[PDB]
């Protein structure tokens, strides 16, 4: 056992065991999960999960400990008679009954919990499966590349069962056959999709079964977008608002977009994107100056913000601004 | 108007409607380090804050000397172009003449006099020196390097800023207004830290004040130089740089950027490059370099960590010059 680190960054977040004990699956991650974005929200957002149970006031966070590199590569494969532990349906054709890969990947958390001076124990773990929106294969070499869509329903149903077994085996593993196991369904969105995927639902096991799942209304959006002025018209119409405004002073800078995360129908988090190409430093500086302002003057305060304003060899400026909090704050990189 | 939000005081507010350098991207042209460019930039509005206050003074880029008046006068002085500041050719060969002059940089300072007009008070020029002339003799061929002395450097910049002022004051509209004029060396292009600037002068006329010398230095941490130089520095950054290996022996890339004003750090740029392995790493990671800022570097000095993958950000650590608390960010 021992402590932690001391800042925490943001109430979303926990703080984190150390010393730093690194994934047993370290990476993993990144080679069974296309998108960066449908990365941020699946570790995020179990985060997020998890403090329905464990409140960050009181619980710490460790990368997965429990189940290693090797096992979750066991889980993930198609099930078979070389990989009896295998999650994924068995193979029965690249053709029309087909069997997808529903399950991406199995991402583990540990919430700790400190118990005296210099010791913390375990207090539960939470657990997503991240669930194909999308199946891509080939049925050959250099072959074409089919998709195969899988609906939201599909998806869910697979993944509650799938939920089970995992849970089940937890429960086998040293260690772990007493802590309460958090299970959510994450879908991943597409491959070329405008925005990530989201959370959908989730359960836990007290003892030996998961509770009833939960629904969880999570969304990201594109702004500007039709979709945005269909369901958030307001943000969308004063998003439009901010670009028009930088357009107006700065003409060619239209690059701007807006990725916004809603939690039950709320705008929760809005990340704006605007990549330059270099010019020189002046004009950035005098940018963001103008930008700073625009998002007092068109971005609702509601929201965590984020403005990156970056050009090809990396950022150039950072605006911030927490939900509730009146005043933006810019840093200009150097 | 103006823009409302200054973001440090090292800046200063912005005209609207923006108005683009009359010489817009010339200085990518001409000057080879994004480290070079930002002293340069930034560097000439500290210096013009001896000044013109960025309390009564908005910053426009430079409208007056456009890009073909520019590229005029950074080329060699010849018979098609007596205009060049820079020293006529006479070969390649071992009585070679170096370029001395890279870039000139204008900065416009205006006050408002009314509610919605603004007027030019005053301006800033930077010549920007070369303190290594590249060049090849053939073209396609082996770069060859011809290294400046500073004491050189810094007399062809007086005597070229002389000249500048001369045509200055035949510019339409630059009569009259309050002149600054500040010599800025470049580093070299394989340098470990930019460049800096090394002295200024006035003019409210036709004849610049006496040079002020400039103590303006850039270091990188650690390093032989900063050990020597400024060896408290130094020992709190490897102690910073230990206490990140000891918990992440992995990424060990660490490296700071120091920027020292009369010998005392102004700035502090800590650049540590990770490769994506997943999000919570670089949560965790953040949350402890965020301790560490606090425990190994005094808050003497404006700081910033640039924690970035090479798709882009990671997460940003800042604390300005005397604030307590660092604030940290975690890109999404």
């Amino acid at each position: 056992t021992g402590i932690m680190t001391k800042n925490q960054i943001s109430s979303n977040y926990y703080k984190t065991v150390l010393p730093y004990k690194a994934s047993k699956s370290r990476g993993l991650v990144v080679s069974n999960i296309y998108s960066r974005y449908d990365i941020n929200e699946l570790e995020s957002g179990l985060m997020r999960v998890s403090q329905n149970k464990y409140s960050p006031d009181n619980y710490l966070f460790q990368e997965g400990q429990y189940l290693d590199k090797e096992t979750l590569e066991k889980w993930l494969d198609r099930k078979s008679d070389k990989n009896p532990n295998g999650l994924n349906p068995a193979s029965n054709g690249n053709g029309e009954n087909r069997k997808p890969i529903y399950l991406a990947h199995i991402l583990e958390q540990d919430y700790l919990k400190q118990t005296d001076k210099d010791t913390v124990a375990l207090g539960g773990i939470s657990i997503a499966l991240a669930m194909n929106s999308v199946d891509y294969y080939q049925k050959e070499k250099y072959g074409d590349t089919y998709e195969q869509p899988i609906s939201d329903s599909e998806l869910l149903a697979q993944g509650k069962e799938m939920s089970a077994t995992v849970l089940n085996r937890i429960r086998q593993t040293k260690g772990l056959e007493n802590v309460p196991v958090t299970i959510a369904i994450y879908k991943q969105g597409a491959r070329d999709a405008v925005a990530p995927g989201n959370y959908i639902a989730y359960a836990t096991a007290n003892g030996d079964s998961l509770s009833n799942w939960k629904d969880i209304d999570e969304k990201n959006y594109v702004l500007p977008s039709t979709e945005s002025a269909k369901d958030h018209k307001t943000d969308n119409d004063n998003f439009l608002n901010f670009k028009k405004a930088i357009e107006d002073y700065y003409p060619n800078f239209t690059g701007v977009v807006g990725r916004g995360r809603y939690e039950d129908g709320q705008l929760a988090e809005l990340n704006i994107d605007i990549p330059l190409q270099f010019y020189g430093e002046a004009e950035i500086i005098g940018f963001t100056q103008y930008v700073t302002d625009l998002v007092g003057q068109h971005i609702p305060k509601t929201a965590d913000l984020q403005v990156n304003i970056s050009t090809s060899d990396g950022p150039a400026a950072l605006i911030t601004r927490k939900a509730n909090e009146d005043a933006a704050t810019a840093h200009i990189y150097d």
